[PDB]
């Protein structure tokens, strides 16, 4: 059974970058909604392959990628904020910043942009290409998680979903992200960068 | 050139139903973005054609269903909203509605479920499949438009992306869609029903 | 676990109208290698699902509506043939046929459309929608199953992938459909209808 | 008016590895349709912006973007191939691939990997990435063009379609991989590389 992670701050601790209304909302109502819901889809796709019913299964896809992929973003997005983050990042991950993507406001520009140019329900995302070796920008819609989807791993995240910041800004999304980077939490990001450059 | 056109009543007229907060950003902001965006993407496209540039055609494909979607869909719900609205609609219409869906009631459950069902940024609609000849529900992705991507004719159109009712619901899509039947303009979607079945 | 189905006639049973290799290679390789990986993808999804590892879920999304979809439509597909196939159903499948297309050559064509139509790889689906109560068509992508991804229940499939007519129709996808009708199972189609007449 | 490009060679000039008639049946047949549908399509496009018709404009989108696609990837398909192709690219492209795929072995495997991974139609792609100044692989489903789509560079294709090695390989994609690698004409993915080195 997976469950709705605390908030690692109160829920006003990002204040004024993004307000208490916003964060509690989106930790309690909607990252719930998401946790219920996979649960639930989760046990219905248990008895589909007991039964070897392929097409419950199939039918179940939508529900399991849109809830799953909500706690899989959402979990992370909590963790890449912090009250006292700000600045910029230090070490390897600032090396590996500067050297793919010329430098740390191209990259600002560049996952801004990726953020920004989501059309509709997704997220904007910093990630990590195993493969390649190498930093990778990237943008997935509606709650699609990035790993499960792109095989990128999460790095760092950045919500533009309508309900993650239209109380506070309204229409103005270019607002929202240029606040957001006064609350990054790059400790939690080196963290993730270090745990895949194993 | 494409044209932001008036509201057909005043921005708080749908009180309260949808606030007026809601239907002046709504007007003002995202459906004026639309048609502005729009026409950028279509002198844009002017200038591919012109020139036999496929490539610049395709990849003008997204802004061009996104904003075009967005002044089409926007232009159509306005004329369905109405502060003299709610009810029931009568004649012709109703008649196939209870004829269609079993009742004005199963009608109403069924469109609500279509666009509660929306993950993500969407739209429910109430269409005319004019081969079959009959009414029929459906559900679009972010703008992209009702006839333009599944030929059928526009008839009701519930937006639910969540500018469409955050600031008053918050994350309570449910509520929103209840409060809206309050203010359809019947007399709208009559006319555009018995513009399809000449 | 799921098993590759014996055809109910021999593979040259069909001539001239579908080939012997065609139904050979359809058969013993595309069908067998669908059923195979199917069941190696279950597998792996039972592993995830029992770690609740949802990253991996999703990532094997694709490859079980894929599998899964090639093992549903293809075992369809074989029943919806005969070499005693041919001409047009009876009774209670015609009649409702006449109701919902206006006659069975009207009907014949709008199937014959939606198959010709898809762009790439594809199935094209007469089936049977319980909400309305109706027969319906439908295309669908690749190896997505009609029931598991559209909810209508399948009566007849033309499977429209090019391996199903390329070796002996070429690029002229059309004189393949023309051809087709001469062996479709309309018991079998009829069986299917009356199956899920409630 | 666009217009199908004549081969470079010899329909039988890449014998044993693609045969004579996969050759003049997809030069002569598949390019040539989607030639003559792409301007059809366009003109019924430019005729759909002229009157401001939206609703027209997206609905043509699909056939613009298969057709057109179909037209773009064909024509550098062709220069991709040689009768006297084979063995592996010198100097500067050989660098860069040496460089962000480890070796050009290793390039070979993970290009074949995108191209027998694809589901259903489409391409595989050794691309540009003018942003990041690196080469990089991609699939793309159907027609859809890498550039228009991607934003990547065209260098080398591989096209996937059943009707590009169904004839000749059957079922088995890879064989087919296997042998292109021998035509592949590494002159002209050079001079394509050389020409978006900026
Ligand atoms: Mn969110
Ligand atoms: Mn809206
Ligand atoms: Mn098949
Ligand atoms: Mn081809």
């Amino acid at each position: 059974k997976h469950s709705l992670p605390d908030l690692p701050y109160d829920y006003g601790a990002l204040e004024p970058h993004i307000n208490a209304q916003i964060m509690q909302l989106h930790h309690s109502k909607h990252h719930a909604a998401y946790v219920n819901n996979l649960n639930v889809t989760e046990e219905k796709y248990q008895e589909a392959l007991a039964k070897g019913d392929v097409t419950a299964q199939i039918a179940l896809q939508p529900a399991l990628k849109f809830n799953g992929g909500g706690h899989i973003n959402h979990s992370i997005f909590w963790t890449n904020l912090s009250p006292n983050g700000g600045g910029e990042p230090k070490g390897e991950l600032l090396e590996a910043i500067k050297r793919d993507f010329g430098s740390f406001d191209k990259f600002k520009e560049k996952l801004t942009a990726a953020s920004v140019g989501v059309q509709g329900s997704g997220w904007g995302w910093l990630g990590f290409n195993k493969e390649r070796g190498h930093l990778q920008i990237a943008a997935c819609p509606n709650q699609d998680p990035l790993q499960g989807t792109t095989g990128l791993i999460p790095l760092l995240g950045i919500d533009v979903w309508e309900h993650a910041y239209y109380l506070q800004y309204k229409n103005v999304r270019p607002d929202y992200l240029k606040a957001i980077w006064n609350v990054i939490n790059w400790e939690n990001v080196t963290e993730r960068y270090m745990a895949c450059k194993k």
